[PDB]
């Protein structure tokens, strides 16, 4: 049975949507496949679209995943690790601002370690993207929530920028931040990408997606 | 197969489905129904039977349409009175109503029990006690009243509440909530004909999002 | 075995949405059923809603289908042919403008031939709707894309009006054109329907759908 969204694209599924794939050890899982972007075959593990879901959540919630198939979600750190663990695949970040303006940014490999390793971000080459690089900064850094401080700052970046990310001191990207809708006076606590629209602009749409090498 | 399966969205949550979305359950009588499960709110496991989000669907509809259900899995819908009765007839389901205004304020109401009688009793609302909620109690008023639509006036008003207030609801004489009213988008001059909740944002403010959902005790 | 969205309606599915049906050839297809409009039971094969999907696409892409179950899509010419081949189905076209005024056109029968015949369009007589008739003009003409010009123009109409359609010389409807959002100065390159809002108005919503005659 189908193991990646790439497989499903290969089996003639051309419309984006939720399909079940089979995890290394046989667990059925409905993932969102993006069959459209950049050749198609992407498995989406994060999406922000309308601010209907609260992303300011604790460790246990990020671990198992949350949100809605109808709109916004986070697939879950366990699932994300399961998907990008054995073998390797690439990350694609997509961003649309409120004027209908598209930008992206691909890297050539992406993986997160398991819970014992605090979901460490393993990130390689920024290939290209109109949105620029604002994610390598966070390379080799442990995942943080508001109730598990594993960050580089002396104070809690997750709580400060209202999100859950691979926080150092602190961040150039904050895609799990608050849905602030465009420009905001508050500093760096929205759906922000430094090299893209900056620390005071919150995107309308964000998607993080992977595809096998 | 209609044994094996999940009977409520609560069952599906317990079976490790963590993302909200459309799943098929089996009603007390094995009939399989595809429902929207809210796995996120207040512990998760809610079956959503009403959803207003963007005004794309007309809720000003006749009796037959409310009976079988209408709208879209992609956006707004009413599950259908038959289904709603089937879902709530045996047992106690708590009810929760979730509301969001256009300035991003979120409000809710919660009730100990909720059930609607069958068609012969005109989908009579049987409402348990108000338990808590920022939105305030604007449903207790409608306890023990028949459902009404534009073409079937079962209210306690000499007029037709469903025509005056452009919805369908368990109107009394006439209302304190009108969640199936017109999608008027925020404050409106017209009186009480929007997606209104009296103790919430009053008779002149129509919310951006409303959801009604149920879950086993 | 449900063969059409009409079948699903008769079996008591009253909410519009994506359901899987079985084609005359037995392939299972997941389609958008419109259970609401004009008695319900329509299978939607084209949907424009917000301009999120690029419809300016090549032959291979139109053949297999593209877009998203969450928003805009084209079911795919192969699928459309498979759904229209045997018997005959009605066609309804629904159009919404930016003040939410709805229009429609309705045709007794509609079918597209297969790839060998270039998905040639076989349309029956105009029945009533208020949008007027802007498809009859296109009867008996192959489908053209930017990369497969089958029109009756010395140029490439798909390139001239940036869509893909049964172009003659050139068109009176262009529902796969650019999502230009209301009135546009450019000529006839939007989601246009001549007898509806003319060559300089691009609709907000467009849907093409079929149902057993
Ligand atoms: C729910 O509300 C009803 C009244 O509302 C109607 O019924 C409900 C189900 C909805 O369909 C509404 O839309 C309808 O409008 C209450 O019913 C009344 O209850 C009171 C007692 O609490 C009854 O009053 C008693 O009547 C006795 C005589 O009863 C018989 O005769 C009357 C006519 O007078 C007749 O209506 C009734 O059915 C009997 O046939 C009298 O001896 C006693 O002392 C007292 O006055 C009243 O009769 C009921 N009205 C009706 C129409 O039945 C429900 O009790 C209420 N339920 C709950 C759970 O609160
Ligand atoms: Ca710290
Ligand atoms: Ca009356
Ligand atoms: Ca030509």
């Amino acid at each position: 049975g189908p193991r990646t969204c790439k497989d499903l694209l290969d089996r003639g599924h051309f419309l984006s949507g939720w399909h079940t794939i089979y995890l290394p050890d046989c667990r059925p899982l409905t993932v969102l496949c993006d069959m459209d972007t950049d050749g198609g075959g992407w498995t989406v593990f994060q999406r922000r679209v309308d601010g209907s879901v609260d992303f300011y959540r604790d460790w246990a919630t990020y671990k198992q995943g949350f949100g809605s198939r109808l709109g916004e979600f986070w697939l879950g750190n366990d699932n994300i690790h399961a998907l990008t663990a054995q073998g390797t695949s690439e990350l694609r970040t997509d961003l649309v601002d409120f004027e209908d303006n598209y930008q992206f940014a691909k890297y050539r490999s992406f993986k997160v370690a398991d819970e014992a390793e605090k979901y460490n971000l393993v990130l390689g080459a920024f290939v290209e993207g109109s949105a620029g690089d604002s994610l390598t900064f966070h390379n080799n850094q442990s995942f943080s929530t508001k109730d598990q401080d594993n960050d580089l700052n002396t104070g809690n970046c997750a709580v400060m920028f209202q999100g859950a990310w691979w926080y150092k001191n602190c961040h150039t990207s904050n895609l799990n931040g608050r849905y602030l809708r465009g420009t905001h006076g508050s500093f760096a606590n929205g759906i922000n990408w430094k090299s893209g629209k900056g620390y005071n602009y919150s995107y309308k749409v964000s998607e993080m997606k992977v595809r096998p090498a």
